[PDB]
């Protein structure tokens, strides 16, 4: 992949990246490639739309520890409000959601 | 654009080049007793990082670990050693958990 121009640490600092846990996954009722994903941050939950249906079955996602951007502005995706986004690596062959390497408290901040 | 205060757009994330890498070497920082010098492979380039992981991970447990690197940060000199990036880790104040892809995907894979 291509090398990017350099940015400030302060640009990374703008993101509120957190560990969450997937609680429920359903097909997006109007978009065949998308899931509606309910993520727990502990005492809060967020509902996101993710383009993961081609890569993960719904039962492979339940209980998964994931990483989300927690201060993303909400967006309407074909009738569903998405409150954030999950992070996943992609090399064109596979898509790999990011995870902490240990169970850690939900809502933990990534830094 | 209109001020958004504490909220970000996708473009604020897209500014950051986040990659999967693999740790290929870990050494003690010669001027800082809590820090490691960590060499991370992106496949056909490597980056040298300084990480405060010595209190949480043994060197031999980091070798071969698939990690998540911010790959386009400005460099930073930490007590004589230039760090070229940073690894992402979850921290709840009790425990530190490096992020990893959930499978050993190709080195240099970009996060989206």
């Amino acid at each position: 992949e291509e090398e990017y121009g350099l940015v400030s640490y302060l640009d990374f600092a703008k993101l509120d990246m957190r560990v969450g846990k997937i609680i429920d996954v359903q097909d997006h009722p109007n978009a065949d490639k998308l899931y509606i994903i309910k993520v727990s941050l502990g005492n809060k939950q967020k509902t996101l739309v993710g383009g993961l249906k081609q890569y993960y079955k719904k039962e492979e996602l339940i209980g998964k520890y994931v990483v989300l951007i927690n201060n993303l502005k909400p967006k309407q995706l074909r009738g569903i409000t998405s409150e954030g986004m999950l992070l996943a690596a992609d090399d064109g062959k596979e898509v790999a959601l990011l995870m902490p390497d240990k169970p850690i408290s939900l809502g933990s901040k990534v830094r």
